[PDB]
Parts: structure tokens; C-alpha cells; sequence
């Protein structure tokens, strides 16, 4: 990766959890992608 850093969007809860969903593939991962790094 190492680019494209929009298609992976941080959603940041209350009660602090952090969680990445990608539109692209419609997969919610809960650590960041290697595409983010």
C-alpha cells in the first residue's frame, strides 16, 4: 500500500475502539491495514 489513504476510513467509537472500514472490499478490519503502515 503505502497510498491511496482514503479508501480506508477510521470510525472512532465512545467508548474508544478503533476500527477501519474499507468501501473497496466491504471488509471492517479492527487494525490497520499494511496498506495503511
Amino acid at each position: 500500500g503505502a497510498t491511496a489513504v482514503s479508501e480506508w476510513t477510521e470510525y472512532k467509537t465512545a467508548d474508544g475502539k478503533t476500527y477501519y472500514y474499507n468501501n473497496r472490499t466491504l471488509e471492517s478490519y479492527w487494525e490497520k491495514p499494511q496498506e495503511l503502515k
